[PDB]
């Protein structure tokens, strides 16, 4: 019953894993641009953020770090290929609560994601 924002360039990705998610149960509110994600993350209190470590039309440490001005640790994590995520692994370790490496299962995905409101970050 979680509240989740998710902004995945993956099209296939972000279809599919919005459609398993809402069969769990979670509302998941779906973007496709930064800017529109970080003001609806500024409205609403997401229990997870999901984002790719490049949002597009700004980075996910700039997304994090203007979030942080009124909501400060806040729930993020970071779902992107092996290069993308090492290039920024120690940024990405000081902002988002954890990460997972692309390619992955959606029934893997959610797991994590299930995990993770329950203290786990692994499955």
């Amino acid at each position: 019953g979680k509240r989740i924002l998710l902004l995945e360039k993956e099209r296939n990705l972000a279809h599919f894993l919005s459609l398993e998610l809402q069969k769990e149960q979670y509302r998941v509110d779906l973007v496709e641009e930064g800017q529109k994600a970080l003001s609806m993350a500024l409205q609403t209190d997401y229990d997870l953020i999901l984002l790719n470590v490049n949002l597009g039309d700004m980075m996910a440490q700039d997304f994090a770090e203007k979030l942080s001005r009124t909501k400060p640790a806040s729930v993020i994590m970071i779902l992107d290929h092996w290069e993308d995520l090492q290039e920024e692994l120690e940024v990405v370790q000081r902002f988002a609560v954890s990460y997972i490496y692309k390619p992955v299962l959606i029934e893997n995905l959610v797991a994590r994601i299930s995990a993770i409101f329950r203290g786990r970050d692994f499955i």
